[PDB]
């Protein structure tokens, strides 16, 4: 009944923030220039699963303004949770770049199974709040 992989969340780590920034899968408003990774969790629950890759889609105001592939890699069944963490990216800073980026994320594989596809918005402003 439950899927052999399962894409529970996605976390924006950063220890800057002030609270909390989860997306539980089962908008994100970020401080000018801040540092931060992206942290998809999931889990194998059965199966081996090799080629895992997270891809990031990001669009601006509805056009996209940039596309980027990460390799997950191979992962086998287990209890407890994985978590994928991208490299660590700096918010950008500048009434320029400030505003909401919407973002398609989606988890794939070796069978290149739509693991899950969900959207979300990333706000960048000159504080927190």
């Amino acid at each position: 009944m439950v899927p052999n992989v399962v894409v529970t969340g996605l976390t924006l780590v950063c220890s800057s923030a002030p609270g909390p920034l989860e997306l539980d899968l089962t908008s994100f408003v970020l401080k000018e220039g801040v540092e931060y990774r992206i942290a998809i969790s999931f889990r194998v629950n059965r199966e081996i699963v090799s080629g895992m890759k997270y891809i990031q889609h990001t669009y601006r105001k509805g056009v996209k303004i940039d596309k980027t592939d990460y390799m997950v890699g191979s992962y086998g069944p287990r209890a407890e949770e994985y978590e994928f963490l991208t490299p660590v990216e700096e918010a950008p800073k500048g009434m320029l770049a400030r505003g909401s980026y919407s973002i398609k994320s989606r988890f794939t594989d070796d069978d290149k199974t739509d693991h899950l596809s969900w959207e979300w918005n990333l706000t960048i402003k000159k504080d927190w709040k």
